[PDB]
């Protein structure tokens, strides 16, 4: 009941009872909150409420201290003090940004902007408030009850009337009734049980609404610049493979934390694993938000680091199949590979946090809270995709507001930049370099002359709000009959429903742009499907076309992005 003010750190007994997270406010700050917002309930040891029997006055501005107790104007004794006076709320030990964070519904981009341009304590209140709000919004969706079971991969669902139906992709994971987590995709709907269970009729599904725990650690610890490599011991015997990164590896050792911007295929994993070879005795925790990113770091480790000094940390509530070739759940191994949400409370000489564009300020905080480290290294690319903000419907979130790390990389620049793409044909490297990298990304590969674009708006149908463009899929089908080397292509679109249709008609494997991030394929076919903010987003577009190692076909809806593709154009 007695703590420190979230704005100025001053001691007080005051918490805002109106704020969903009930944050400590000092007398000066608590006043400035209640006087300029609809927030009027103050909490102490006891609520600031009129103590007169049957009185309903809870608004601190209308209340007085008489003796040791509180009363309104109607009930206060002659000798009483207003609780709100001289810019203060009476409490023990006697802001425009805090008010917007406390009261916003998180549906506007401006809300996320403010949560990332504010002071460090307000980043934490914002992150916890946002996350709390995101969780309570899951409760709003309807229960999904199994009407009938068709097959091992398809059933028919019945949806609770009076509540809306959640989007049916992989981004929305359900819990069966506890018969294991389940996902659904498009009457016949396709089910996927994590645990292989004989799906019974009447069993129901609900989105997991986990309680949002307080935060405590900053998103970033304060920066420290050292004169010499601190707490780490280099080799004088580094493999030529990692020679290029030695100066950057020395920078990692001479700062508290460092940022690395690595555009697609520029050697991020190679850098991360190479850090262990350069500081061979250092204990390194490798972390990312997703099991995929952590597995990708494991695959690289398997090739270059001693397998007996690596462990893959898997939570006992295992949701996806992940990396099997390390000792599982040996926290004390030199090399620990673990999702942010599963991190143990431990220490490390180096923490490597990968795919940083996908992290929230909540994730950055948790990592600082669970891991006490000599050095923190943040790897990714703010020109790639952020974590989906399920509440944000109005405005676009710019890369400089993704999290504290992306904000530094977009403002003062990253500490280190991997400048040569070794994955993509020059046509793709030249396009994205100009689009999101200020012409600083260089091609290693030649032009493949297997990069084509076709401008074809087609016809846009919708499966609810998910878009479909059958004529664009028809153009692809026609191209495949004339280009049989592309039979092996991965089909990519900004929409699951487009992918579902392409799957049946083309038989190609299928990938959303968001699910494709971190992966690479010889040949990619991309149908833009629609001209929307979603489908024209330059980060999404960057990821989409940089998946390709040899060839890409882009069927485009947007003139601007069509014209910027430095590709051979096809007719029909
Ligand atoms: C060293 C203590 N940490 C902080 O500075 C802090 C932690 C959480 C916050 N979020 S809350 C409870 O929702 O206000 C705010 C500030
Ligand atoms: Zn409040
Ligand atoms: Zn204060
Ligand atoms: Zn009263």
């Amino acid at each position: 009941a007695v703590g420190a003010c979230v704005l100025c750190n001053s001691q007080t007994s005051l918490r805002c009872g109106a704020c969903i997270r009930r944050p400590f406010l000092c007398c000066k700050c608590c006043y400035d909150h209640v006087i300029s917002t609809s927030h009027k309930l103050v909490l102490s040891v006891n609520p600031y409420v009129c103590n007169a029997p049957g009185c309903d006055v809870t608004d601190v501005t209308q209340l007085y201290l008489g003796g040791m107790s509180y009363y309104c104007k109607s009930h206060k004794p002659p000798i009483s003090f207003p609780l709100c006076a001289n810019g203060q709320v009476f409490g023990l030990y006697k802001v425009t940004d805090f008010n917007a964070i406390a009261t916003c519904d998180w549906t506007n981009a401006g809300d996320y902007i403010l949560a990332n341009t504010c002071t460090e304590r307000l980043k934490l209140f914002a992150a916890e408030t946002l996350k709390a709000t995101e969780e309570t919004f899951k409760l709003s969706y309807g229960i999904a009850t199994v009407r009938e079971v068709l097959s091992d991969r398809e059933l028919h669902l019945s949806w609770e009337v009076g509540k809306p139906r959640p989007p049916l992709n992989r981004n929305y994971v359900f819990t069966g009734y506890q018969i294991g987590e389940y996902t659904f995709e498009k009457d016949a709907v396709v089910y996927r049980g994590t645990t292989t269970y004989k799906l019974n009729v009447g069993d129901y599904f609900v989105l997991t609404s986990h309680t949002v725990m307080p935060l405590s650690a900053p998103t970033l610890v304060p920066q420290e610049h050292y004169v010499r490599i601190t707490g780490l011991y280099p080799t004088l015997n580094i493999s030529d493979e990692f020679s290029s990164n030695v100066a950057n590896y020395q920078k990692v050792g001479m700062q508290k934390y460092s940022t690395l911007q690595g555009p697609p295929g520029t050697g991020k994993s190679h850098f991360a694993i190479g850090l262990a070879l350069y500081y061979p005795s250092a204990r390194i925790v490798y972390t990312a938000c997703s099991h995929a990113a952590v597995d990708a770091l494991c695959e690289k480790a398997l090739k270059y680091l001693p397998i007996d000094k690596c462990s893959r940390i898997i939570p006992a509530r295992a949701r996806v199949e992940c990396f099997d070739k390390f000792k599982v759940n040996s926290t004390l191994e030199q090399y620990v590979f673990c999702t942010v949400n599963a991190l143990p409370e431990t220490t490390a000489d180096i923490v490597v946090f990968d795919e940083i564009s996908m992290a929230t300020n909540y994730d950055l905080s948790v990592v600082n809270a669970r891991l006490r480290a000599k050095h923190y290294v943040y790897i990714g690319d703010p020109a790639q995709l952020p974590a989906p903000r399920t509440l944000l419907t109005k405005g676009t979130l710019e890369p400089e507001y993704f999290n504290s790390v992306c904000r530094l990389m977009k403002t003062i620049g990253p500490d280190m930049f991997l400048g040569t793409c070794r994955r993509c044909p020059a046509e793709i490297v030249d396009t994205v370099s100009a689009l999101v990298y200020d012409n600083k990304l260089k091609a290693h590969k030649d032009k493949s002359a297997q990069c084509f674009k076709m401008f074809y708006k087609g016809v846009i149908t919708h499966d609810v709000s998910s878009a479909i463009n059958r004529p664009q899929i028809g153009v692809v089908r026609e191209f495949l009959t004339r280009n049989p080397a592309w039979r092996k292509a991965v089909f990519i679109s900004p929409y699951n429903s487009q992918n579902a249709v392409a799957s049946k008609i083309l038989g190609l494997p299928t990938q959303t742009v968001d699910s494709s991030q971190g992966s690479e394929y010889d040949y990619v076919i991309f149908t833009q499907t629609t001209e929307t903010a979603h489908s024209c987003n330059v980060n999404r577009f960057n990821v989409a076309i940089t998946r390709a190692k040899v060839g890409i076909l882009c069927i485009m809806s947007d003139r601007d992005l069509y014209d910027k593709l430095q590709f051979t154009s096809l007719e029909i």
